């Protein structure tokens, strides 16, 4: 038998076995309902019109137990073609994620799905060990919110763990918008699912943010051309950075909040003197929303300005951080010595829901 990883994600589902090289499932995390009472992932926004879709895991908190009991059936049966009886199950869950929510998820495991043993991991944790660090800074950005956490030795800090409700999912939204003022009419469901695509083929991060709105209202170098499904063709030109830029300047989309930078650096002095060096020269990337081309090398640039002259900085960015979280539970699942680190069915029916609380 295999270990099954289930990342259980703000936006998307990603689904698979430990030990693999990338998730086997990936879909989105909506369950809708009005020849079927629930549908869920892709085909629940194709039928959209015809059901009600609902948003379970957004800013990365399970918040209906009905809807994700329904996702997690999904992923079991529909998706992955598994006995969830026969493979161990790890999950993943979002930093500070409250003790009541992980026992509600380990009492579903067993009983609603009944599998042989089960673990619950923070998902920042997880793209840190896919780094081969037990040690380092993670900036995870989704699609419904972003967290830094520092880790240190394998285990997170919860103290010093920063969340910002802004990600990828309002970067489209934003992205719609300056679009719609550039003379196109990006406003539909449908059309949401476009922006989306736009986003994440042609939107970078700019090193020089006010530099690069001057080059791009003084030249066409910084423009490009996007087919439309229906053939027209578009072209954005400042739209590009203006998006992901967003992240550094929240006000942007209206918020009070801080940039990543910052929330980055926030981050790192709460955190003891003795560890901020290593954070600072481990900065590990994690998650959809820094994809963005140059968004390393804009955090190289402003935790510079931000850090002590002497600092030492240094910003990784795995070309697999789409998928890094997952990878990393894969890891850890794949290691002996965490064999006995499971919470298996017996210990369950001994100690109850509570028993998460000395597992994981
Ligand atoms: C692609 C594989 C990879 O990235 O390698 C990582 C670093 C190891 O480097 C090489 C190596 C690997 C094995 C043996 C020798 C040398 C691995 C091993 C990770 O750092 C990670 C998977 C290790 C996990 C731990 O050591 C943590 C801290 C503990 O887990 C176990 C199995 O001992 C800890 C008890 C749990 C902490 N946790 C999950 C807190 O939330
Ligand atoms: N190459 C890319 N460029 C920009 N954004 C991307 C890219 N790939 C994915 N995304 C965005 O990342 C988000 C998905 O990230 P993910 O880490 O799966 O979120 P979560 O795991 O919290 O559900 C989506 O909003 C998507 O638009
Ligand atoms: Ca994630």
């Amino acid at each position: 038998t295999t270990a099954l990883v289930c990342d259980n994600g703000s936006g998307l589902v990603k689904a698979g076995f430990a030990g693999d090289d990338a998730p086997r499932a990936v879909f989105p995390s909506i369950v809708g309902r009005p020849q079927k009472d629930s549908y869920v992932g892709d085909e629940a926004q194709s039928k959209r019109g015809i059901l009600t879709l609902k948003y379970p895991i957004e800013h990365g908190i399970i918040t209906n137990w009905d809807d994700m009991e329904k996702i997690w059936h999904h992923t079991f049966y529909n998706e992955l073609r598994v006995a969830p009886e026969e493979h161990p199950t790890l999950l993943t869950e979002a930093p500070l994620n409250p003790k009541a929510n992980r026992e509600k998820m380990t009492q579903i495991m067993f009983e609603t799905f009944n599998v042989p043993a089960m673990y619950v991991a923070i998902q920042a944790v997880l793209s840190l060990y896919a780094s081969g660090r037990t040690t380092g800074i993670v900036l995870d950005s989704g699609d419904g919110v972003t967290h830094n956490v520092p880790i240190y030795e394998g285990y997170a800090l919860p103290h010093a763990i920063m969340r910002l409700d802004l990600a990828g999912r309002d970067l489209t939204d934003y992205l719609m918008k300056i679009l719609t003022e550039r003379g196109y009419s990006f406003v539909t469901t449908a059309e949401r699912e476009i922006v989306r695509d736009i986003k994440e083929k042609l939107c970078y991060v700019a090193l020089d943010f006010e530099n690069e709105m001057a080059t791009a209202a003084s030249s066409s170098s910084l423009e490009k051309s996007y087919e439309l499904p229906d053939g027209q063709v578009i072209t954005i030109g400042n739209e590009r950075f203006r998006c992901p830029e967003t992240l550094f300047q929240p006000s942007f989309i209206g918020m009070e909040s801080a940039g990543i930078h910052e929330t980055t650096y926030n981050s790192i002095m709460k955190c003891d003197i003795d560890i901020r060096k290593d954070l600072y020269a481990n900065n590990v990337m994690s998650g959809g929303t820094t994809m963005y081309p140059g968004i390393a090398d804009r955090m190289q640039k402003e935790i510079t300005a931000l850090a002590p002259s002497t600092m030492k900085i240094k910003i990784i960015a795995p070309p697999e951080r789409k998928y890094s979280v997952w990878i990393g539970g894969s890891i850890l699942a794949s290691l002996s010595t965490f064999q006995q680190m499971w919470i298996t069915k017996q210990e369950y029916d001994e100690a109850g829901p509570s028993i998460v609380h000395r597992k994981c």
